[PDB]
């Protein structure tokens, strides 16, 4: 009777800090380096809490997340 | 001095909805369908708010975000 | 500001060297010339002969990138 | 004019266009993508005139330009 509770989850595929002044100054075409993550890796999140780890995969041209570890 | 505010940003590579039951049935190997983003793309987020859109790139093995648009 | 829209043709500069006309005449394929001004992996961003930024050369999926280390 | 004339040459290892507004807005740590060149390639220039092409080489820690084509 709560098993049916629907959770909005997001894929967190990197983390970084910028100052507000830095963020205001970003232009299209510039690349931000996002250290701390293996490229294509994503964490499955509810808000700030991690629920699962995964890899971004191609599914017939669509984006999929293949779960590698439940957390 | 507010320009000096350090913001914790995330790269968001999509979203999905799962019930508590589904989240409980979830195991290694399961492929979940992702919505809200074209593949190879990501948004730059402060909490739940988008501040930019971009494309994921590889920079000598490190992940990069090539900004395509600032949400301003 | 109207001058903000000014398109500048900037150059990546990977150092410099001085040759006499005789030397440049003698210069054949395969010769390695010593470079001054930068150490390997570095470049300046240049407008004409004016340095406007310094940075590091990176590879972006087979493309050249300049990672800015300082704006001048 | 004589063979003893000394030319100040530069290594051009890429070209790009930014507006002044874009250039004003650049921050340390951001990456600019420089299309139209193979990484490590450089042209040897007198002003805006190409006199040679080559590859950037590391020789015992020191930067060199290995000449591939004379112009």
């Amino acid at each position: 009777a709560l098993d049916s509770l629907a959770l909005d989850l997001t894929l967190r595929c990197g983390e970084l800090r910028l100052t507000l002044a830095e963020l205001r100054r970003l232009d299209a075409g510039t690349i931000l380096e996002v250290t701390g993550i293996s490229p294509g890796h994503a964490t499955l999140c509810h808000g700030e809490q991690v629920v699962a780890e995964g890899e971004l995969v191609d599914v017939e041209g669509r984006l999929g997340l293949q779960i590698t570890r439940l957390v």
